[PDB]
């Protein structure tokens, strides 16, 4: 009776999660998409109105992809033609409809083929990338002004990052941040010109009779790096010149002295900005906050406020140095850094100080700061209870740091342990999301004083459907190794006994600074393979992984594919002793990251796990980008590390591979770990006479989210796993 | 008690052939390497004396891949520093050592990278190409003459074949012509300016941190294809102070008038060549008779002189319009043409005549002329005991076309009954070689009596060692189709049972006439099958199959993947009646055109077959090369075939793979087959929800055999094929 979480109800999505997106276009309102139509909420009360009927397009004759209403809510992007790149990149076509006079801007209308298009904070100006050059339109309707003419393909990058700023720097396509008022655009412009290419083959529909090669600036490690230049464009000038300068703000003499990253721009006021510059040996920092000089127009950053900012166990901020948080006045900022203690912390920064004061402090770690006002800073931390896996918002006193009120914590304890928050515009409401451990619960409340307004979405209608299910539990708790705890999670079957011995998947992923061990629900392919299939699915952070502070983080600093791989082999046998587990049935797997360390485990020789599955691995470090593998490897030099890099490849332990099962999968079309990572890995297997099984994706990439071929990796993955288990 | 024959033993070899290839120098004595040391022997009486000791070379500082012994013996040229490129082609390294004055010769010596070297009929000029241009010496220590300026890498080739003029045409990298004396040079030049180039990636040793991209001029069917121009220069004249003077022979008119290609290039006399020109559309060539003008310095060839070959029914000649033979005076010539029954046999044409008589007739076919004098011509034929699959010597009396003696056939019926021959300079000799039913044979003959001089080897060695392994043995009949009888063979396993119920390969290649069913014994994959796994394995030759007449291998004319796969199923389908075999347990296998043809067959629904593999097949024909592609298809247009080019896919066939178990292979790096097509397949197959098996082979081209590829990639297979058989 009561059927179980089936792998076809994970690849139908029968059973669908629900969510509450919402859009703040002001502090107190809204914007909801209600079946096809965009509606827009009064938070306060509740109530509603059409913003937007789904009949408004029916006869655009195209299907809109997006939509995005400029500040002043007088007019709306409408995005449609879109065609995807890497991972936030992507092309399309765009018409903006004016929502006065009801009608589609015909005139002046913004090329097709636009790489990037953002409104102005405020009212309604436009700027937008086509042909690698930059364009702002002062009215919709009235022509562009060219910002940039050195916008060449694959080369100059003006306004839009290139392919490894975009993935591993800015996590975004865009490299332009207007002014708070608008009055300024600023923007990043990247030179490729000497960066080496990856090429690989690209076989479309099968029309397309000779395969095509795609080629994509890329880095490697050690290679070289694309450089980079800054720029601020004063765009309230452009109706009155003919060609606007584009004054440009240089990187420090500390960075200039050798290669480079601009990793962070944050403006501050209508005429100040801060722009954080970090070393290729990312272990060194610098924040310059500058000036606009009214009297000649150039942008100007005093040493005196200048901040450095660098590690001696690691590199600087867990992917990248932190944003900071201005106050209003410009004159002092809040910001995460890493404590004496190795624990992130934010802290209080005087724009010409040097030292800031620690606000917060503890064995445990701020996540994020999500808002700021005059008398109040909101962020989000692990520190209730000590589970480094939760995350809940709290609320400090500017004026009295001893006053701090944790928001979240108590709101549903037993349903509610890993939130996340979305603030009005002024933040004078916010609404809350809970992920876990029990359904995702979304909520509204009131910044004044703290009262749930309202409960946006319960999910009752999926935890309706799910009683009927015999669901999967998950545990979550921690084991002791050297004085320290380290956290694991288990999905475990439905009516789990202890007094027997399950079978045991370690689903890992363990890259730095991860985390696979927290309290957030989830519907995947383990909830099937521990409620139909009987297998418990277990994860674990051990050294490297992530918010637990820097002693456990940087503890792999320069030597990625040792501690982290070693424990979890570690983590399997301290599960073993557990008593529940069959140690005959212990396999492992995981994608990207995971995959590596699923293929370096596999062949440590432990003898610990019978068979793996890796996905998209990395198979040795200097195959991968410059940006992410250098943070953690430095330079692939023999002055450098050289001798690790060659001494952490999959490939080098080939032979050990005798002893397992191993299923190896990547995409073709793989722009992020390219799939000649798993041509090396197969070519050293087989030339050392080891079987294993194989399968390659046609034209998917590193995420084989495509539909067709999600649905046929995880059904290949079933069928090997319970061929490993002989379940059947 | 006596072992039998393992897929260990298939893999090392441990169970050798012995061959005896010999080199005929003259009309009465050959060169044989024994002991690594040359030797020449006489025919007649079978005395040898060393020619080259193999310690001449001793400290040669490099390792010889290969010798080639000038004509008169004088020069012996050293090949070294060989690097394989497509099927036939390769550059390497030279020098010439003087054998009359044991001298090694180190003044203008040939270019390192050399695409192709050969001496000339007599004498000891040579002729090379490097850079894709040619050049002649006279003499080996003498400087060489530039014939050609216009070699370009991928674009001009002088003197060499480009990719597919290699692959499909000549067979060969060479593309010149010496005449008889050597006197003259004869050359095709290749432009691929327009052939649009196939890209794929090439990963190398792990070192290589980017792979690199390889590209090759490759006309995939109905794309821009090369141009051909043919020349010939008087070596004899060549001067160091002018550059040499090439004599144009332009093709036909009727050749002219759209895409045609050169397909032969035969020397008749001193100073007469023939040239056949074949169309695009390839049932129509012309042989053109050229003579050389003493007055003129030009080359004529008579219209009179012309010899038109045309089908009807499908393309002209096996693969390509045969061979002509010319007589001493080179007034006449034999050539092997399809009659009016449709069954190829040798017509005897007068250069200056239309008609040719045909001298051999009858339900059977000639393969190849051998050997020629002014009383007999010597040939090869399928014609005793009408086995369309054994092959023997046989010899016919010019003077009386009745006169016909088999010079094999009763030689040893039982263990001999698929013979190659090869003659010494004046047809005085010929050495038989005997490759079936039983173990090689290798005989020489004297040819004035047709006297068996003696046994050259006889493999008895091998004969011993077999006797202690429990052998399969090979069953060759036929089953009648339609009133036509179509031939297979059976590797059956040891002490086959007719009463027991054995499981089933059928082995396919089934390609435009190809012939699988044969009575040449062999030692592979499917004798370990047989021998040790206990499965039969059998091929058959149905429609399209060669060497049995126009009727059946014209029958796919136009129609690739219809009745050569429909002919397997009901063979299959056949044998499943058969008492001996489990119905059950039917699998099918192929590489190159037979991996086409497997997988056909696993997407045609007949329900006959459990599992299958498929090794670096065709998967479209608009995948393949123009030449041997449109030969069987004509072009893919609306108004040629493209109808049938898109409806003889196998990705079309998707839907019916749900039905069994297929094994997909291929190698990165196929040049001839690109990975292209398994990409487009498995892609077809993820898009309708089909699991099956893959393995990709890194870096290996169509043949993957490299060593260590070659032994996993039948490791997995049997491993593949022993599951879907439910053995141990
Ligand atoms: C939500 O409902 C309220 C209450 O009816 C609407 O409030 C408006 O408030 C102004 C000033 O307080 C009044 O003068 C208006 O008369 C009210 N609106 C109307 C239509 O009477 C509010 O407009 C509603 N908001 C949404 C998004 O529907
Ligand atoms: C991008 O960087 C390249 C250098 O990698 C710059 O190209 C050089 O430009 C100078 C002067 O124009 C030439 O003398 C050099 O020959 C160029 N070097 C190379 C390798 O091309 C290029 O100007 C930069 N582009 C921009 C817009 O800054
Ligand atoms: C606007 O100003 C920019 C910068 O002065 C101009 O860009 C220069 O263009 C010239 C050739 O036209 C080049 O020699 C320079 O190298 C360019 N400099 C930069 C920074 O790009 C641009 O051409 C001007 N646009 C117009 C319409 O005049
Ligand atoms: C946005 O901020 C800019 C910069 O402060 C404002 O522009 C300045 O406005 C003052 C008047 O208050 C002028 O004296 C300066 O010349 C302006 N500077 C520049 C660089 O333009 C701008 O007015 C603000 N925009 C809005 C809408 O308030
Ligand atoms: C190869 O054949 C050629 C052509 O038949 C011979 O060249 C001719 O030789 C005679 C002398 O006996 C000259 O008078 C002709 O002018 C030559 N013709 C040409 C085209 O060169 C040549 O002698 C023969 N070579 C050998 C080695 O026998
Ligand atoms: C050689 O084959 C071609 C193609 O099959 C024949 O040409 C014509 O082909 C088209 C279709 O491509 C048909 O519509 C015509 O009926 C075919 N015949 C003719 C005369 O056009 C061509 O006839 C063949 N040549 C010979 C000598 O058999
Ligand atoms: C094979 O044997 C013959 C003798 O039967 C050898 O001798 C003949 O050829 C020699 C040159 O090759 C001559 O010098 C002899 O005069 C000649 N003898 C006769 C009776 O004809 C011959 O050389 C031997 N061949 C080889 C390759 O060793
Ligand atoms: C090889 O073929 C090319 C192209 O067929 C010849 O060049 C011709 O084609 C060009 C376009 O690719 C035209 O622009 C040229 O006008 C045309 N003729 C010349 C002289 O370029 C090219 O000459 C051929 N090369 C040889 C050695 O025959
Ligand atoms: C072809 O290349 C080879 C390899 O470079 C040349 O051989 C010489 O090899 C020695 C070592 O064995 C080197 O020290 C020399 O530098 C090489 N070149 C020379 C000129 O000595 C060879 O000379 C080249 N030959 C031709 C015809 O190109
Ligand atoms: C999560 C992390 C982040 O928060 N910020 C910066 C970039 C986004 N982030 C990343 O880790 C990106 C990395 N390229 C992800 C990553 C790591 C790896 F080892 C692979 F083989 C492939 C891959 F895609
Ligand atoms: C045997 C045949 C011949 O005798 N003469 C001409 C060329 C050599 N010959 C060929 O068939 C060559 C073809 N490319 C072989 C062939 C056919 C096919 F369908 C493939 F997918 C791959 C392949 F390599
Ligand atoms: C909105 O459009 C949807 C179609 O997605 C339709 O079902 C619904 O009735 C519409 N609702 C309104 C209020 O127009
Ligand atoms: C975009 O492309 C379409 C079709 O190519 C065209 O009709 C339309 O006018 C284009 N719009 C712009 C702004 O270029
Ligand atoms: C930064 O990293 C390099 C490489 O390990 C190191 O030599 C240098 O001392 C580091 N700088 C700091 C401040 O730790
Ligand atoms: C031979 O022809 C080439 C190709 O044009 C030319 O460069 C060379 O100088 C010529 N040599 C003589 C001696 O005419
Ligand atoms: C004869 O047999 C062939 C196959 O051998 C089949 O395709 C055909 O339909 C049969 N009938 C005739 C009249 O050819």
């Amino acid at each position: 009776t009561r059927k179980t979480y089936t792998l076809t109800d994970y690849l139908k999505n029968t059973y669908r999660l629900k969510l509450y997106s919402l859009r703040w276009i002001s502090d107190h309102e809204y914007l909801y998409k209600q079946e096809n139509n965009i509606l827009v909420f009064n938070a306060e009360y509740g109530n509603s109105s059409v913003f937007l009927e789904n009949s408004t397009f029916d006869e655009f004759g195209h299907s809109i992809n997006d939509y995005s209403i400029s500040p002043d809510g007088q007019f709306i992007l409408l995005e449609y033609n879109y065609v995807k790149q890497w991972r936030h990149s992507y092309t399309a076509s765009y018409d903006i409809y004016d929502l006065n006079k009801r009608q589609l801007i015909t005139e002046e209308r913004i090329p097709n083929n636009t790489q990037w298009v953002t409104w102005s904070p405020v009212g309604h100006k436009l700027a937008y990338v086509w042909n690698n050059d930059i364009y702002v339109k002062i009215e919709p309707n009235l022509p562009s002004y060219r910002i940039t003419w050195t916008g060449k393909e694959d080369i100059i990058y003006n306004g839009i990052t290139d392919w490894v700023y975009e993935e591993e720097v800015f996590s975004a396509y865009s490299a332009l941040w207007w002014s708070p008022n608008g009055t300024f655009l600023a923007y990043a412009q990247f030179n490729d010109t000497e960066v080496p290419l990856i090429e690989y083959s690209f076989y479309s529909d099968e029309s397309l009779q000779y395969p095509k090669t795609v080629r994509v600036p890329y880095p490697k490690a050690g290679a070289v790096n694309p450089t980079v230049k800054f720029f601020v464009v004063n765009t309230d000038s452009l109706s009155s010149v003919t060609n606007a300068t584009s004054i440009q703000i240089t990187a420090p003499a500390s960075m200039l002295i050798g290669d480079h990253y601009l990793c962070d721009v944050t403006w501050a006021t209508q005429e100040r900005i801060s722009l954080q510059w970090l070393r290729r040996i990312q272990n060194y920092s610098v924040m310059d906050i500058c000036d606009y000089d009214e009297s000649s127009g150039r942008w100007n950053c005093l040493v005196a406020r200048q901040h450095i900012e660098m590690s001696t166990t690691g590199w600087v901020g867990r992917f990248r140095p932190s944003e900071p948080h201005f106050t209003l006045d410009g004159n002092s900022f809040y910001k995460i850094i890493s404590n004496e203690e190795g624990y992130r912390h934010i802290c209080y920064f005087q724009i010409d100080k040097k030292d800031c004061t620690f606000i917060t402090k503890g064995t445990w770690e701020v996540i994020g700061i999500e808002a700021l006002t005059s008398d109040y800073l909101y962020y989000i931390s692990n520190e209730y209870k000590g589970m480094p896996g939760g995350r809940n918002l709290y609320k400090i006193q500017l004026s009295d740091y001893t006053k701090v009120t944790c928001l979240s914590c108590e709101l549903n304890p037993e349903r509610c342990q890993y939130y996340s928050v979305s603030f009005s515009k002024e933040a004078k409401y916010y609404q809350l999301r809970c992920s876990g451990p029990g359904l995702p619960l979304y909520t509204l409340h009131s910044s004044v004083n703290d009262k749930g307004l309202r409960v946006l979405e319960d999910n009752s209608a999926l935890d309706k459907m799910l009683q009927n299910v015999q669901m999967p539990s998950k545990k979550l708790d921690f084991i002791i190794l050297n004085e320290t705890k380290f956290w694991y999670q288990m999905i475990l079957p439905p009516h789990f006994d202890k007094s027997k011995k399950y079978p045991l998947l370690l689903d890992v992923y363990a890259g730095p600074c991860s985390q696979k061990a927290d309290t957030v629900f989830r519907l995947n392919w383990a909830t099937y393979l521990a409620s139909t299939e009987n297998i418990i699915v277990a994860s674990f952070d051990g050294r490297g992984s992530g918010y637990q502070g820097d002693k456990i983080m940087h503890a792999i600093n320069r030597r990625l594919g040792t501690f982290e791989v070693e424990d979890q082999i570690e983590a399997a046998r301290q599960f073993s002793k557990m008593g529940f587990v069959d140690n005959k049935r212990i396999a492992i797997w995981g994608w990207s990251y995971g995959g590596y360390v699923t293929s370096m485990v596999l062949g440590s020789g432990s003898g610990v796990f019978k068979c793996g599955i890796a996905v998209a691995p990395v198979s040795r470090w200097e195959y991968y980008d410059s940006v992410y593998t250098e943070r953690y490897m430095g330079l692939p030099t023999p002055e450098d590390n050289l001798d690790h890099y060659r001494n952490s490849t999959v490939m080098s332990r080939a032979e050990n591979f005798k002893q397992v099962e191993y299923l190896l999968i990547h995409g073709t079309a793989d722009d992020n770990v390219h799939f000649q990572q798993s041509a090396q890995i197969s070519k050293a297997l087989v030339d050392v006479g080891v079987d294993f099984q194989a399968m390659w994706y046609t034209d998917e990439d590193h995420g084989i989210a495509s539909s067709t071929a999600h649905q046929h990796i995880y059904t290949h993955m079933s069928h090997f796993i319970k061929q490993c288990f002989s379940l059947p």
